[PDB]
């Protein structure tokens, strides 16, 4: 089974959330962060930065969560995709790992990007229940998690933005988010 | 051929890079982040979030650098390739356009984060060429870019790395970079 390489309040916990909305099994490895396992050769040679999260799947090893995810989504796919498809998949992964969470959390730029990013997905997320559109996907999973930590670690909230903080409570209310980052 | 929608000293030339590195022909559409049109109706059309880089493949349009670079990789190759080896490269893209980036240019972190990052770098460079082995890759687009930006916008230099430097000297003078980031 897939082996995922974590530590309590992490990202790991988005890997945990997509696991569960695909009803996978996998063994999840706790790497001592606080007392620096993560910095170590057994650490490093699964993950060379020493970052967390990290998978191995057999051989196979892989760092980055938007990349864990963008993998666990090719793995369950049913029906196979042409690299147009998989680009708009990348495309928000990306935008979740940069974009996004630099607008929200970096406190040099938030007073300008934050309202920008919200007002744009305030109108994405008015004309669709998800950003893909109708069906929930692993893009929900990396732009959401990235929402949903704007009142845990900001304790800032989408009231200007009712279609954002409809969309934000809809994920926070999957039993598969209760039973990983809302846990 | 492909539209690339960019503007003077942004990561449109990293795109710019790898179209060079492929010989592919590309149609070069200025932005003019000056004057705030990637915050007009036909830019944000393009991107929501009015950003650049963004590209138009004919209909298809799609923005992030690093999905860009992703989907032109797979475009341009001729042997396909499976989840796996499509995860490798995805991993080094969200590395290059997240925990990199990060590490070296958020002043708050830097001082823990680089030399981590440079150490580590150091230490794959010290084994081969390129990022993933013997020939150069679009990750070494991704890494690579980031890293030679590090004299440009810090002041800093990488005499305590020098196979980071030899490396990042190797790709600086390469004839794809001259014509884009070094033009
Ligand atoms: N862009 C990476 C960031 C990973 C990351 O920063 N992980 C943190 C915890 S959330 C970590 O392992 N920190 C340990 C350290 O930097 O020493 C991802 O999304 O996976
Ligand atoms: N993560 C994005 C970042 C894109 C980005 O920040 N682009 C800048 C120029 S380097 C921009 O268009 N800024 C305009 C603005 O923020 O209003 C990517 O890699 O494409």
């Amino acid at each position: 089974m897939i082996k995922l390489y974590g530590a309590p309040q992490t990202r790991a916990s988005i890997i945990q959330w997509y696991l569960e909305e695909l009803s996978l099994p996998y063994e999840f490895v706790n790497v001592n962060l606080k007392e620096g396992e993560h910095r170590q050769a057994p650490y490093l040679a699964i993950n060379p930065f020493g970052k967390v999260p990290a998978i191995a799947d057999g051989n196979f090893h892989l760092w980055e969560s938007g990349a864990i995810l963008l993998y666990l989504a090719e793995k369950a796919s049913t029906i196979p995709a042409d690299a147009q498809a998989r680009a708009l998949v990348n495309q928000w992964i990306l935008f979740a790992n940069s974009t996004l969470a630099n607008g929200l959390f970096i406190e040099a730029v938030r007073e300008k990007e934050m309202p920008r990013l919200l007002q744009s997905l305030e109108k994405i997320l008015g004309r669709s229940p998800f950003i893909l559109g109708e069906k929930f996907s692993v893009v929900d999973v990396a732009v959401g998690s990235i929402l949903a930590y704007v009142p845990i670690m900001l304790k800032l909230n989408f009231d200007d933005y009712p279609a954002v903080a409809a969309y934000v409570q809809g994920l926070v209310q999957r039993p598969a988010f209760q039973a990983s980052i809302g846990a």
